């Protein structure tokens, strides 16, 4: 830091709510404000739209040093720095960038934290500098020039208990969030689509908008609409909150296998008689946390840890349970290959970060218990690291995109992946959970019931040319290992939440 | 109230804890003291174990006329009034009724409030006559002479609620109670068992226990046992109180069909692995108010109202659901009759009060909507009725004796009665509940399940001669009309709670 060199400092002053600390900008690197200082009603040469870098920690640009030609002088800040300010300051009114704030051209296209921030204007008034003896600092006030749109779709947390009402333990809050959620600006049009900033932590929409505008606009969620009345609401610095339906709530509920759930994370208890078929994605079909490193910690040799678990790295909040999907078809997997997704696998850099999807060569665990374990999200993950490399169209994974169409998965999930031999095993008991859990449940939220003489594909590999499928009796479901790749066996996909 | 009349008012000062108002006696109607006026250092020939009687609002016996003899005169009291007082009271010492409490001969046999109130010595202390211009009264204040032993056991209230923790709506606390209860002084021997008082409305024990006693009082209750060491707690006129196990607690509970239900009223989720099959006496068979006027409410002609709803009057508060028993045999139900129950019935003055048994001839109800109805409580009590009339030996009594022997019901319940034709049929659903919800249940706590193809005998009189009798398939039941008394059915039984 230059000696007697002037150090700047930014505070934003907040966007407040219109009727707490409210909406304050803290900035990031890169970030950019311009500097003017104005001395006996000109601007100075050597400080007209000066620009400024945040780095992280501090304001940097070319050193302004303290002279006596400073005293008196009115400095002021804006943000964001543009390039061209020729005609965009006033030095005859009391506002000196009331023209920068008049031509600003504000768009609906806000939806990344670049797009919202180049178009969040801030200004400073009149600031003087402050220090003695080679010691100085500009400490500037920014106030937000645009008004506010903040939107609160309603959302439910689930408390998921056991049947004494014990919570189950969890990372962070399970929220059920709206989905095919789209806003437009005063009626509902392709071309009227507004894009506002989604802020995931608070769950809220936010969308900057030119003060004293009037628009509605009509958000769709869900399957229903509402109106959100800007007129009166739109003050400069100022922000309206419009909360939807009653907005952030939470609940409890019994988790148990055959609970409906739905697009949006929510469940509905099995024992509904008449569940909603609408935006119903698939059936509860295992309770409890599915991480190969927790269920299996206590197996001789720990061949499941944090290190190798891609399912507590990825989606470490998806402790509740598996739901398998309403979805089902029959088709192909994959072609026979000539080297095995395993033997390919283990010529990589990622046998320490993954587990091997062969059920049969397993380094550290034999045949037998190897297909017994819950290991599909892992497999669908060195699928698609397998895919990354070779980039073969496998039959597995057009399935897998169909049953993301017809029932989209909640972002809070894993998403939808073919299941490994021991996750299909699991859906049957001695006694016949499938046929009285499962279908019970299948059979009122769709035409389709899982067949329990069908043949399922796993995601489990025997070797290059087979699968580990699976078959059911009505007391157990068996691993077996002649799923030919390329023959045709059912589709079920799973998805952890 | 005679002129110059003394008033006599009597008060319990209580026993208060040995470590709030204690127990404090309020008397009842019948309960009688002895009163003793002393001058000079001797007793008043007037007033010399003089009795009064309580009558629910005051205390009578011969009047007391005031006189200016009875000015320095000290009046005593005490509880229960003795009609032999010769050498009982004390007129050197500073404790006049020191003889009656040395003496005072007190037994384990508390069990009813007689034989608890006859035992409970209470006295006063020297008391003097209050008032002026013939106004006076007497007013005592009574401590007790023994000492108190309180036995909390443990108990636990169930909040029963539904998948959403929603309590389901009752009319008092539901509560778990500890069952094979027994108490032994110093140790456990049949001719060493002591038989407290037991308070039901605070589900405790209490039993009056000589001041300075030691010893250990052995409670046997549920599987285990306890020591109550009385030793240097027993101080007169207070109590101490054993809290066994931490007393009474609260739970929250999931109530579902399949559940498992035991002797002392508890639940165990029907989703446990290893239900305990000790003390397991039923499956819950069915959630919710099974009153018919609660159920029917809204049957046209309103057939089931509260005035004759035996269930509603005799156990109001079990409004939670139904359990079947885990009890099973085949045998006949009755001798086929001249005169059928209906018949019989209809000829009473109970008409108005109960519902008929008969599923055929009922004068609101057709003989395709009666047998569809849950009435086996009714159908139990109005089946009392008719023995209480003829005393026919039944053999479906001496199969009801059995379950309550091998398979006690909690006090809380119904206690068990045969089912009506409506309540089996409901055990079976499209989705084969009898098999998937019940048998699943049943093979884990006993030896023997619900066959499917078997015949089971109902509480829904046919005629004079048969019964209805139920059937089942894998998606319905069905109450046929062919249950000839004689004949030999399977036999399950219900319980209310
Ligand atoms: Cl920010
Ligand atoms: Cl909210
Ligand atoms: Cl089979
Ligand atoms: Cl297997
Ligand atoms: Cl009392
Ligand atoms: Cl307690
Ligand atoms: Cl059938
Ligand atoms: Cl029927």
């Amino acid at each position: 830091n230059v000696r007697n060199g002037i150090v700047l400092n930014v505070t934003d002053t907040g966007i407040i709510s219109n009727e707490d600390t409210g909406f304050v900008t803290t900035f990031t690197q890169g970030d950019q404000i311009g500097l003017f200082a104005v001395k006996d009603g000109a601007i100075l040469d050597e400080i007209n739209n000066m620009p400024f870098t945040f780095n992280g920690s501090s304001w940097s640009g070319k050193p302004i040093l303290y002279d006596d030609r400073l005293v008196g002088v009115n400095f002021y800040a804006y943000y964001p720095y543009q390039s061209e300010m020729t005609g965009k300051t006033d030095l005859i009114g009391d506002d000196f960038f009331a023209p920068l704030a008049a031509g600003w051209e504000l768009t609906t296209e806000q939806s990344d934290q670049k797009a919202y921030a180049k178009q969040d204007l801030m200004t400073s008034n009149a600031t003087a500098l402050i220090g003695e003896n080679g010691n100085y600092s500009l400490s500037f006030q920014l106030t937000h020039r645009m008004s506010l749109v903040v939107v609160k779709l309603p959302s439910t947390r689930y408390i998921f208990t056991d049947a004494e009402g014990v919570a189950m333990p969890e990372e962070t809050p399970y929220v059920a969030m709206s989905v095919d959620v789209a806003f437009y600006l005063d009626n509902v049009e392709e071309g009227t689509k507004i894009s506002p900033y989604y802020d995931a932590k608070k769950d809220e929409y936010r969308l900057l908008r030119k003060p004293s505008s009037e628009n509605q606009i009509i958000g769709h969620y869900n399957d229903k609409q509402c109106t959100l009345d800007t007129a009166e609401k739109m003050k400069e610095g100022k922000y309206k909150r419009f909360v939807v339906d009653g907005g952030y709530k939470e609940v409890t509920h019994h988790l148990q296998v055959g609970d409906y759930y739905y697009a949006d994370g929510s469940v509905v208890s099995g024992n509904e008689a008449e569940p909603a078929k609408d935006n119903c994605i698939g059936i509860v079909c295992w309770v409890g946390n599915p991480m190969p490193s927790v269920l299996y910690k206590d197996v001789a040799g720990t061949p499941y840890t944090a290190t190798n678990d891609a399912l507590l790295r990825s989606h470490p909040n998806c402790v509740h349970g598996l739901v398998m999907s309403l979805y089902t078809e029959t088709g192909k997997f994959s072609p026979a290959l000539t080297q095995s997704i395993h033997d390919w696998f283990m010529t990589t850099s990622f046998t320490s970060s993954y587990v091997s999807v062969t059920g049969y060569y397993d380094a550290n665990e034999n045949n037998k218990n190897k297909p017994l374990r819950f290991l599909g999200y892992n497999n669908s993950e060195v699928l698609d690291l397998y895919y990354d490399t070779f980039k073969t169209d496998f039959e597995c994974f057009q399935y897998q995109d169909d049953c993301e169409s017809s029932f989209p998965s909640p972002s809070i999930t894993t998403g939808w992946y073919v299941p490994s031999s021991g996750e299909l095993v699991a859906l049957q008991d001695k006694d016949n959970s499938l046929e009285s859990k499962l279908n019970t449940k299948l059979i009122k939220v769709s035409d389709k019931t899982m067949d329990i003489s069908a043949t399922y594909w796993s995601s489990t590999e025997r070797n290059n040319k087979n699968m580990y499928i699976v078959t059911y009796s009505k007391t157990a479901g068996s691993a077996g290992t002649g799923g030919v790749k390329t023959n045709t066996y059912t589709y079920r996909f799973f998805l952890g939440f």
